[PDB]
RNA sequence: GGUGCUGGAAGGUUAAGAGGAGCGCUUAGCGUAAGCGAAGGUGCGAAUUGAAGCCCCAGUAAACGGCGGCCGUAAACGGUC
């Protein structure tokens, strides 16, 4: 639940996937849910499954 | 944003024209010496007023015109000028 930067309130969803090697770190907004950021970054080609 | 076009004087810059302070030049006369000098005439004219326009503020791009660089990351996103 956290406020953003300009004053108001959205609340944010991050995800912890911890599955060995493909162990990531995604936060989403939790309104659309469209990745803001990863801490792996993944392309269409490499990983095509859940690009992030 | 700059330049054109349109609109707006809150504030400065404002010309000619009004306005006349004041300062020189002459001398009727006061003066032992060198100077002071009223009334006129004759030049310089300071303050104060005195529009558009300029600085400024907004809009306008089928107006004039312009639509960038470096480093990463897989068009797109992140850091900086």
């Amino acid at each position: 639940k956290s406020r953003n930067e300009i004053g108001d309130e959205t609340v944010r969803k991050l995800y912890v996937e911890i599955m060995g090697r493909h162990s990531n770190i995604i936060l989403t907004d939790a309104a659309e849910n469209v990745i803001i950021d990863g801490l792996k970054h993944l392309s269409p080609s490499m990983n095509s499954y859940r690009t992030v």
